[PDB]
Order: structure tokens, then sequence, then C-alpha cells
């Protein structure tokens, strides 16, 4: 089988993409951030507490022919950004693009943080880490890719992000017609449960490239890209007016400037983000100082190859018993 979705920006900044995605019999469709670094399948729910929805599309399990509780699973994970969400546990049929598993866990929320509250385009996430990551207790439970993969014609989903257009999530086949040249593939450290890899380098615009290892995540589930300070730096060194602000939280830069762009390894390839891929614009409505797109991962503990590199490329999660990346131009 295969499966092949559209995946959409919620914003005019690609702050995030929502994926459309068929849950319960009758389907109820909910738009699910699809999130390469994390491994829950949660979604809004009528059994999240009423006052923190606001305008999500939410799964009724009760509405659902197929839906069955999971009898005592409980799940409550924390991300990165400090949002965090929990619940408890259905299993249902789901379904992506036309393809179908059965019995997939659903996690719903009763509760979620803020920042799920305050945006109304996500309706839930969808994760496609390492199974090994699954929050759900006393029994971890297994990703929608993990549960598809047998059935999958090949091992593999794909991961084509638009710049300020709809992409492409495709399961179990590669489109040789979106990418250019070939397909550089790396290897994968899964003892984190990420698609952890390492880069060869980096060049900033038209620099030279300088070679050298920086291991970091596949996150489709994080906007930016986060980096060693050394590199950040040597980045926004190239960009008149451009500073770290720790009163904004990371690099700020003068929205009249035109960025350079920023290369990255895959082995012996290089990965292309133009420069209009790093501004994330005004920093509050008006202003006249930018967001970087390239931040510091200094305080993180890893660096995330977020949605800024990887819309840039054609991005292969290979599951084969000993997973691998592939990355291509596009």
């Amino acid at each position: 089988s295969t499966g092949s979705a559209t995946t959409t920006p919620i914003d005019s900044l690609d702050d995030a993409y929502i994926t459309p995605v068929q849950i319960g019999t009758p389907a109820q469709t909910l738009n699910l951030d699809f999130d390469t670094g994390s491994s829950d399948l949660w979604v809004f729910s009528s059994e999240t507490t009423a006052s923190e929805v606001d305008g999500q599309t939410i799964y009724t399990p009760s509405k659902s022919t197929t839906a069955k509780l999971l009898s005592g699973a409980t799940w409550s994970i924390s991300y990165g950004d400090g949002s965090s969400s929990s619940g408890d546990v259905y299993t249902d049929t789901v379904s992506v693009g036309g393809l179908t598993v059965t019995g997939q866990a659903v996690e719903s929320a009763k509760k979620v943080s803020s920042s799920f509250t305050e945006d109304s385009t996500i309706d839930g996430l969808l994760g496609l880490a390492f199974s090994t990551l699954n929050t759900v207790s006393p029994t971890q439970q297994k990703t929608f890719f993990d549960n598809a993969k047998a059935s999958l014609d090949s091992p593999v989903f794909t991961a084509d992000l638009g710049y300020h257009a709809p992409g492409t999530y495709n399961f179990g086949f590669i489109d040789t017609t979106a990418y250019t040249g070939s397909i550089t593939y790396t290897a994968v450290s899964t003892k984190q449960g990420f698609w952890e890899w390492t880069s060869t380098g980096y060049a900033v615009g038209s620099g030279t490239f300088k070679s050298t290892s920086i291991d970091g995540i596949a996150d489709t589930g994080t906007t930016l890209l986060y980096l060693p300070a050394t590199v950040v730096s040597a980045y926004w060194a190239q960009v008149s007016g451009a500073k770290s602000s720790s009163s904004v939280g990371g690099y700020v830069f003068p929205c009249s400037a035109t960025l350079p762009s920023f290369t990255f390894g895959v082995g012996s390839a290089r990965i292309v983000i133009p420069g209009d891929y790093i501004d994330f614009g005004p920093i509050s409505t008006g202003s006249s100082s930018c967001f970087g797109g390239i931040q510091s991962s200094a305080g993180i503990g890893i660096n995330i190859f977020g949605d800024v590199a990887l819309k840039a490329a054609f991005v292969v999660f290979n599951g084969a018993t000993t997973p691998t990346l592939g990355f291509a131009s596009k």
C-alpha cells in the first residue's frame, strides 16, 4: 500500500504545516501537525477541557463505531517549546492520504497548554519519530508509520515541505518526479528516539564550505534551524545590523536586509537554503526588526534541522531494519 497527502502551511510564515487525517467511522477529518520529532498521535477531542478549545476541530470517539477505549492507558507529553498536553487513549481507524491503519492509538487530550489552545489551525499532532518515545502508559503504543510499515510497498515516508506553499507527505514510495539530481542517504542513530544524523558541514552565502560534523535531528515539528552558536554567529555576521537579542529570544535583523543563503552538507552533497527562507518577519506587528530563521541550539542540548532546513529538500525517512535519512535538492 501507499498514501499521499498534501501538507499546508498554517500561516504566511510557514510556522507549521497541517495535513488532513481521517479518524474513525464515519471519518472525522482533523488537521494534524506531522512531527518527526515526537511519537504520539494526539488530538483535540470531546474530552478536552472546554476552556482550552478555541476553534479547533475535535475528535468525538463516541460518534465513531470503530473507536475503543484503551482501558487504563494515559499519556502526557512536553515539547521542546515548553508546550504540553495529556489525556486518555482510544484505538480507532486512521487514514492518511488513502493509507489506512486499523487499531491505531489515538491519544485524546483532556488538557492542552495555552499555545495549543491559541493556535486554532492545529487539531493535534501525528508523531513520526521512533515508537520508543511514545508516552502512553502503562503500555507504550506505536506510531502511525510503525503500524503501517509492514503493509507499505517500501518501508519509507517522505517529507516535501513547501516554502510559502503546500507540499506533500508520501508513505510507502519515493516520488522520483519530486526532486532533482539524486538522493544522498546518510546514517541515523535511533538511540535518542529521533531521526538523528550528522551533517558534514556548512557554508554561508557564496562562502567556502566548512567541513565539520554537526549532529542533529530531522524534525518537521520544529519551525526553525537550530545549530551550534559558532555556526549561527558566522551566518548572522554576514547580515548588517543583525544581533542576538536576549529580550526577543534570538537573532534579529533589519527587515530591510537581503539575507544570504545557508548551505548544509549531507555526505558529499549540499542542500542550499535560500536566504528568503530564513526571514520570519517582524518580531511584532509593524516592527522593522525581523526574526531570524537560523538560531542557536546552545540552550537546547541538540541541534535541530527543522522546517527551515527540511523545506529546502526532498527528505526520505527510511524505516528499513537499519533506518537512514535521504536528502535531495528540488
